[PDB]
């Protein structure tokens, strides 16, 4: 579910509505917990491929050799397909791209341009039709300067860039989502009503940097509402760090 009405956030949805119909690769820039996969997804369902598959993959998770074959597959009942084939006629979401190895990056470029996967075993190359979407919170141009990311790929990958505003730059929305989250939590722990946040809880919420953004805000709130466990008076104690053993 998409929440938030801050200008920056709205301008993004607008950008997304126009980009989605195209087949050009899209690049999303943003911190963790900012909704990258959601946005990526939104692109898919608003596109013409909305009926094709929507695939995902977190590059940072696999080791070089594993990611390579996990992306373009390999010869295994008789063959192990890659996310590209599994996304054929659909969209492929590559998260944490900045972590992909040069080998893969280079290999990844060819596919984008040539629209085909290379293959061995006396088998002809594979033709794929995939709309690409990638996310990262890194400074790719910076990485191109350190030679850690291929400049040619960047030129090509980045048909256009979507940049999700971190939570701290949307303040307008911090109380809005906290309220929403608090309320879902009340429904689960069966509280009659959400009693609201004292000024202190607000001060806290609005002053935190929210490094984990929306995912963090959510967890902090549910946790907080739980510790409070009552509808008799406003929530005052915001548990940012579950490791501090309050009082
Ligand atoms: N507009 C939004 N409304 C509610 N939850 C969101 C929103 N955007 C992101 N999230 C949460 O943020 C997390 C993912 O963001 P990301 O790290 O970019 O994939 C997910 O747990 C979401 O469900
Ligand atoms: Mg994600």
């Amino acid at each position: 579910n998409l929440l938030g009405e801050a200008n920056s956030f709205l301008e993004v949805l607008e950008q997304v509505s126009h980009l989605a119909p195209l087949d050009k690769p899209v690049l999303i820039i943003g911190e963790r917990g900012t909704g990258k996969e959601l946005i990526a997804s939104r692109l898919h369902y608003l596109s013409s491929r909305w009926q094709g598959p929507f695939i995902s993959l977190n590059c940072a998770a696999l080791n070089e050799n594993l990611l390579d074959s996990e992306l373009f597959g390999h010869e295994a009942q008789k063959r192990h397909p890659g996310r590209f084939e599994r996304a054929d006629g659909g969209t492929l979401f590559l998260d944490e791209l900045a972590t992909a190895p040069m080998m893969v990056q280079e290999k990844l470029l060819r596919v984008i341009e040539y629209g085909e996967l290379e293959r061995v075993g006396g088998s002809q190359p594979l033709q794929v039709n995939v709309r690409l979407v990638c996310a990262t919170n890194a400074d790719l141009p910076a990485m191109v300067n350190e030679g850690t990311f291929r400049a040619d790929l960047l030129d090509r990958l980045a048909f256009d860039v979507v940049q999700l505003p971190p939570l701290r730059e949307r303040e307008s929305d911090i109380m809005l989502m906290a309220e929403y989250f608090a309320i879902q939590m009340c429904r689960e722990i069966k509280l009659p009503l959400f009693p609201g946040f004292t000024e202190r809880a607000r001060e806290t919420l609005l002053n935190y940097r929210w490094p984990g953004n929306i995912r963090e805000l959510k967890n902090v709130v549910e946790r907080s509402v739980y510790r409070h466990g009552t509808s008799d008076y406003p929530l005052d104690d915001i548990i940012i760090d579950p490791f501090k053993r309050r009082p």
